[PDB]
């Protein structure tokens, strides 16, 4: 039977520190220099707060039900607090446990960007219903479709690290809940540990230090980069001046726009990925909620440009035999569409189940 | 002979990183924002000589007191700034070095978390003196006593990770001084810094990166993201509403409590002593100095549930042969009892030296 | 043909990732604590876009004309955008993939040191044009010459992690433009940061986790302590008490005099040049341009002691054979010489090409 590989633990479980670090206190140090001074402490208090919730029915329900195996879109609950996962059980070519924490480090840094946005303005006590129905019915089941063998998964999407899973899933989240800068030294920082922790958000995405690791790494340092110039460029074109919330907003267009790709693709499309997510995403903004503006707009452009550029001919790892170019559009298409759809009912139902139970807006 | 394992060279190098940004910056930082404002450039200032001093001292002669074969309570002056330790020799499955910078880094936080506390009151002459002192003195022989071979370990004491040579040790040290929040930003911030880093401190300590680091690891992200919770309830209970100050103690309260257990107990285990040490770090605070008494208590607590949940029975590793829970028990009980005691004498002629020689109180 | 070993593809993404921290926040902090408060916004903005700039040029033309195959001075032009780097191209015991992005990370951190003090003081516009003139010129001939067998490097220059590439390169650039503190809790975190980075710069130098990897480690612990202790020391005899950015500067001044050094000597040579790279580090600032003091400074001491240090007889790993330790300090000095000389020519043209285009003076 399989056996772990230490170089791959050891890879992983330092990845899964740094997206761990782009939770705590990453996404918190953005949005704290971002929303408005005597907000900050409460909404510190909200991520750091929701981030421990997340850990907790991870561990309980919410990896068993994500990672078994289910049906198309749920796992089951063989693993309650993984139970029946034995410690020297494989996955891949690490350790199972390790598995389970670096997935579950992706649902915090998920939920992260929704309650960071919206602490402002949520009851806590409904933060909290909100965490628990959105991570259980919307986080779960969609890991589930791409990642856990369900139907996205099944049907040959290519989503590398989460454009699909973390981006989009929580841009409509936050949009649903939306529709229901004074400190830029901090939001700086925070974006700078965003960077940091991304690299195992995606090298750490191949699940081994490999080549795909490698290139995921490289691909990431190149998109970031190009979506910052591409940012900058376009702010120079319209406003007359680059900004440092510009520069930014750049740098985590060109994250979330590499997210699904950067493992598929090859550098020259990490460029135009980059430089295209960085136009759109001030494209988007000019049309802090602002944030899932460009999550969800560029994880959009990531997530179809992937079914581009996954392809050999343009420097990429190549389509799975079969798959034409027009085919992979289509599935990626459809994984998007499923997931805007599925985020915003089950958002919208989670909202609606605060409300009725302790009431939305902070008293 | 024994080979090294690059793998686990890796993992521990990086461990140490993770370890040494604990104390820089993030203690520092964590006591920046707590201190008062007219006093933190000066506790930064001794937080980073004295972090300085430690790491000179330690490859002096303290690695070979500490680590070297000689009593029950020290070791020896055989590895005099490191001599006779082959370039290529080898400790448990990585180079000897590694294990020099690794264990002198857990020297350095335990000495952080005394400074920054009381650098407010105590004369910088008198800081150094004590450093000294009490490193060479308590750090130096209780690091040998659990993880030196010495009495505690020859007795089989569980510490996976330093309940009692870090937390135990410095509460102690820190409250024998005591008797003789402005920017909570700041404080969150080195919260966040201290968690992340503590992922080194508490998976590196399995010296390798196999299914015993990620049990470590996983109980960490339990451990923490339980007291966080446990607090916060208790502080919503008691104080009518969460804090960030009440938060950010949480994890520290779970990061604490899971450190000794961390690598013997099961994941159920790692969230009861999670609620548990949250819940008595909030009850032992209500009876910054307070930041000893987390530890203290916490690290107290911790350390005598590890002789609890490293149990088959509960989801642990398992006691080791012919050892009883209830023996288990006795022997963590005693080690807990020489930590405090031996710690405290230690202290107590440290700062009676310092007072003697230069005086205590900044003038 | 060679193969790679994941341990070390995992160690060495890793250390990129470590050092790209350096830059992106960790100079920018550093930097954005001791500059203007009124021109903080605008340095972070071109530490950032210059950054993302640095990044580009590097994966177009920059890693083939530092480490092709070339002459003494430049490479080639075979790597165009990484053409002809397959996936799974190996260097050394690692994907080449790799390699560039660890290259690339000490580009960054280079052009980061110039930019950050600079940036108060230089027109965006010319900041850009210098960039690209003098990464292409002098950034990339001067690490061909050393790390990609050019010139320096064939006369057996030893230079681990860029004292002559990285410290004396940017320290001269630097000086020509200066020619031509209001937050020290910013400033301590942006060393702190820069510290923690650093053991990815220095240890990853060995390119693997091997022997020569936890020697430069160890060796960053004890010239950074050892500095900071010097410089400390002599600012308390000069000046009658310690300063943190007393401490901080110590702590910079250790870091770049080991850089050149620390995979080739023992930690008690590591101890010495601490101590006298603190001492002339602060020697030198007492005749933020001052970074560059130290910088120049403290890199020159570095690489001639790393021609003395290396020594077996002195604890060091040995000369080549043939080499002794005077002609090892003959080459030193070339190197040191050389790098002044053409990083100054270079730096003096980027200068008058911007002033000339655009101007150079914040209008």
């Amino acid at each position: 039977p399989a056996v772990a590989d230490k170089a791959d633990n050891a890879f992983m479980m330092i990845c899964t520190a740094l997206v761990l670090f782009m939770t705590i206190p990453g996404i918190a140090l953005f949005y704290g220099g971002l929303i408005r001074g005597k907000n900050v402490l409460s909404m510190l208090t909200q991520v750091t707060v929701t981030f421990a919730l997340v850990c907790i029915l991870w561990v309980v329900y919410g990896y068993s039900l994500a990672f078994g195996e289910g049906n198309n879109f749920f796992g089951n609950i063989n693993w309650l607090m993984l139970k029946n996962i034995e410690l020297t059980a494989v996955m891949g070519s690490i350790y199972q446990y390790i598995h389970v924490a670096f997935q579950g480090s992706f649902a915090c840094i998920t939920v992260g960007l929704i309650v960071g946005a919206l602490a402002e303005r949520i009851r806590f006590s409904a933060v909290l219903i909100f965490v628990v129905v959105w991570l259980t019915l919307s986080y779960i089941p969609i890991a589930h479709m791409v990642w856990g063998g369900g139907l996205l998964a099944s049907h040959g999407a290519l989503d590398f690290a989460g454009g699909t899973v973390v981006a989009i899933n929580a841009a409509i989240a936050g949009l649903v809940g939306a529709y229901l800068p004074h400190n830029l030294p901090m939001v700086f920082t925070g974006t700078a540990i965003l960077y940091i922790g991304w690299f195992g958000f995606n090298a750490g995405s191949a699940g081994t230090a490999n080549e795909i690791a490698a290139l995921a790494f490289v691909n990431t340092v190149v998109a970031t980069a190009a979506a910052i110039l591409g940012w900058i460029f376009g702010e120079w074109a319209l406003r007359g001046k680059p900004s440092l919330l510009g520069a930014c907003s750049g740098a985590i267009a060109g994250l979330v726009g590499v997210t699904p790709a950067c493992g598929y693709i090859g550098v020259g499309g990490a460029l135009i990925i980059g430089v295209v997510a960085g136009l759109a995403g001030l494209w988007g903004v000019t049309m802090p909620c602002d944030v899932f503006g460009v999550h969800g707009v560029c994880g959009i452009v990531g997530c179809i440009m992937t079914g581009i550029f996954a392809a050999s001919s343009l420097g990429g790892v190549g389509f799975a035999e079969g798959v034409t170019m027009g085919h992979q559009l289509l599935v990626q298409l459809e994984s998007i569409a499923i997931t805007i759809v599925w985020s915003g009912v089950v958002a919208f139902i989670g909202y609606k189940l605060a409300d009725l139970t302790v009431g939305l807006r902070v008293p």
